[PDB]
C-alpha cells in the first residue's frame, strides 16, 4: 500500500464455534534500535558463582512473543473455556503485522524531536525451519499485554551457546540474524504468517473425582488374599495369617496401578513462624546436576502442591509463583500470587511428601525388618499421574529438545510440547547510516540516525474444544468472581488506568471419574 494508506485492521475479539474457538488479539508495539545494531558477545561476570556461568551472544533483532494464555484469552473467555470444557489444544495460528511507522529520533540541547522517516524499513522474518535457538519456552518477559489498549516494547533477541565457565570453546556457535532470508517492510508494507501446530494431546482441563487409592467397590470384598499378620494375635508367638482385603481395610486391597513418579522438595509454610529459622532456599532446595552445575527443578515434576487441609505448605521450588500487577523483581509472599496444584492429589504424589518405603534387608529370626524411604521414584510399570495445569497468566507451549529420546515431552512448566512449535519471529529496525565521510574510509560505520518503529500485531489461534460429557448429579465446582461489594471490579482498571489480575486461574475445575 502508500503512506496515505492502512495496511490492516483492528481485530480483537472471540468466536465460539461449537467444538472450537478463535482467539484474535491486535495490539500495539513499539521496537527500538537494540545494540546499536551490533551482534555483542555476553558471558557470566567474573564474581559470578559457578552454577551461573553462561556464554553467549546478544543481538540487535527484537522477537514477538505471545506464549501466554492471557495474550489471547480475555478472562471472561477464560472463564468461559475452564467451566464447560474438559480439554482444549491449540489447532491454528494466524500472525500479522501491519500500520509500520519507522520515526527517527534526534536530540538537540536535550530537546528530543521526532519525525517520520517514510522510506525507512524494518527488517522482519520467521524461523520456520528454527535453525535459531528458541528462547519463547523460558518464561521471560515482553509478552503482549493482557489489556488489548496496553503498548508493549518487543523484548531483544538473544541466545545462549555452549561455556566452559566464562569462556567459549570450539563447539560454540555464533549465529548472525542477517544471514537469513528477511522480509523488508517500509510503511505500507505488511507481513503475514500461518502455522499449524501437531497433533497434541488436550490439555486435562478437569479434575479427578476419584483417588487412585479409592477405585475399588466399597461394598464388596477382594477375592485375593494379603498377609495381615505375621505374628499370632493373643499369644504373639507365630504365624502367617492371610486376610480377603475389603471395605474396612481398603488401604492393603490390592491395586493396579501406582501413584505418578516422584522428586521430593523441601515444605515451607506460607505462616513465616513455622519455618525453621535459616537461608536454605538455596541450600535446601532441589536440585539437578548437569555438568557440575546445580539448577534448580522449577517447578520440575508435576506433584500435588499439599494434602488435604493443608493448603499453606507449598514446594519450596515446586510451584509456579506469579507476581501481581506493580510488584517488584524482589519482594515478598504477600505481593506474589502462588498457584496451587492440589487437584493432582488423586494420582500424583504430594510435592513434599515421600513416595513409598521399600524393604532395605532380609529378615529373619535374628534379624528385623527394615524400610527406607523412596524420596525420588522414577517411571515404574503401572504408574498414572497428571501434568501440571495451565494458567491464564502461564504459558502455552514449550520447544521438545532434539535429542535421541525424552520420557513424556510434557514441559514442567506447564502447556504443550511440540518439537515444531511456533517459530520465532524476529524483527530488527534497518539500520540507516548518517552522512558519511566525503573520502572513503575502509573502518567499520558507528555513525547512524536514531530509529524506532510502531506498528500493530496480530495473532489469531484456532483451538479445539473437547466438551465435557459427564452424567454427575450435583452441582460442578466452577469458577465464578465473588458477587461482594469491592472498590475495584476484579480483572478490571483502577483510578490510574492500571489494569491488573488479581489472582491465577487454572483449567481445573469440572470433575471427571479416574
Amino acid at each position: 500500500d502508500g503512506v496515505g494508506n492502512a495496511s490492516g485492521n483492528w481485530h480483537c475479539d472471540s468466536t465460539w464455534l461449537g467444538d472450537r474457538v478463535i482467539t484474535t488479539s491486535t495490539r500495539t508495539w513499539a521496537l527500538p534500535t537494540y545494540n546499536n545494531h551490533l551482534y555483542k558477545q555476553i558471558s557470566s561476570q567474573s564474581g559470578a558463582t559457578n552454577d551461573n556461568h553462561f556464554f553467549g551472544y546478544s543481538t540487535p533483532w527484537g522477537y514477538f512473543d505471545f506464549n501466554r494464555f492471557h495474550c489471547h484469552f480475555s478472562p471472561r473467555d477464560w472463564q468461559r473455556l475452564i467451566n464447560n470444557n474438559w480439554g482444549f489444544r491449540p489447532r491454528k495460528l494466524r500472525f500479522k503485522l501491519f500500520n509500520i511507522q519507522v520515526k527517527e529520533v534526534t536530540t538537540n540541547d536535550g530537546v528530543t524531536t521526532i519525525a517520520n522517516n517514510l522510506t525507512s524499513t524494518i527488517q522482519v522474518f520467521s524461523d520456520s525451519e528454527y535453525q535459531l535457538p528458541y528462547v519463547l519456552g523460558s518464561a521471560h518477559q515482553g509478552c503482549l499485554p493482557p489489556f488489548p489498549a496496553d503498548v508493549f516494547m518487543i523484548p531483544q533477541y538473544g541466545y545462549l551457546t555452549l561455556n566452559n565457565g566464562s569462556q567459549s570453546v570450539g563447539r560454540s556457535s555464533f549465529y548472525c540474524l542477517e544471514y537469513f532470508p528477511s522480509q523488508m517492510l517500509r510503511t505500507g508494507n505488511n507481513f503475514e504468517f500461518s502455522y499449524t501446530f501437531e497433533e497434541v494431546p488436550f490439555h486435562s482441563s478437569y479434575a479427578h473425582s476419584q483417588s487412585l487409592d479409592r477405585l475399588m467397590n466399597p461394598l464388596i470384598d477382594q477375592y485375593l488374599y494379603y498377609l495381615a499378620r505375621t505374628q499370632s494375635t493373643t499369644g504373639s508367638t507365630r504365624e502367617l495369617q492371610f486376610h480377603q482385603a475389603g471395605p474396612n481395610t481398603m488401604a492393603e486391597q490390592s491395586k493396579n496401578w501406582l501413584p505418578g513418579p516422584c522428586y521430593r522438595q523441601q515444605r515451607l509454610s506460607k505462616n513465616i513462624d513455622s519455618n525453621n529459622n535459616s537461608n536454605f532456599a538455596w541450600t535446601g532446595a532441589t536440585k539437578y546436576h548437569l555438568n557440575g552445575r546445580n539448577s534448580l527443578t522449577n517447578p520440575g515434576v508435576a506433584m500435588a502442591t499439599n494434602k488435604d487441609d493443608e493448603d499453606q505448605f507449598f514446594p519450596i521450588n515446586g510451584v509456579l509463583v506469579f507476581g501481581k500487577t506493580g510488584a517488584a523483581n524482589k519482594t515478598t509472599l504477600e505481593n506474589v500470587l502462588m498457584t496451587s496444584e492440589e487437584e493432582i492429589k488423586t494420582t500424583n504424589p504430594v510435592a513434599t511428601e515421600e513416595y513409598g518405603v521399600v524393604s532395605s534387608n532380609l529378615q529373619s529370626s535374628t534379624a528385623g525388618p527394615q524400610t527406607q524411604t523412596v524420596n525420588s521414584q522414577g517411571a515404574l510399570p503401572g504408574m498414572v499421574w497428571q501434568n501440571r495445569d495451565v494458567y491464564l497468566q502461564g504459558p502455552i507451549w514449550a520447544k521438545i529438545p532434539h535429542t535421541d529420546g525424552n520420557f513424556h515431552p510434557s514441559p514442567l512448566m506447564g502447556g504443550f510440547g511440540l518439537k515444531h512449535p511456533p517459530p520465532q519471529i524476529l524483527i530488527k529496525n534497518t539500520p540507516v547510516p548518517a552522512n558519511p565521510p566525503e573520502v572513503f574510509t575502509p573502518a567499520k560505520f558507528a555513525s547512524f540516525i536514531t530509529q524506532y518503529s510502531t506498528g500493530q500485531v496480530s495473532v489469531e489461534i484456532e483451538w479445539e474444544l473437547q466438551k465435557e460429557n459427564s452424567k454427575r448429579w450435583n452441582p460442578e465446582i466452577q469458577y465464578t468472581s465473588n458477587y461482594a461489594k469491592s472498590n475495584n471490579v476484579e480483572f478490571a482498571v483502577n483510578n490510574e488506568g492500571v489494569y491488573t489480575e488479581p489472582r491465577p486461574i487454572g483449567t481445573r475445575y469440572l470433575t471427571r471419574n479416574l
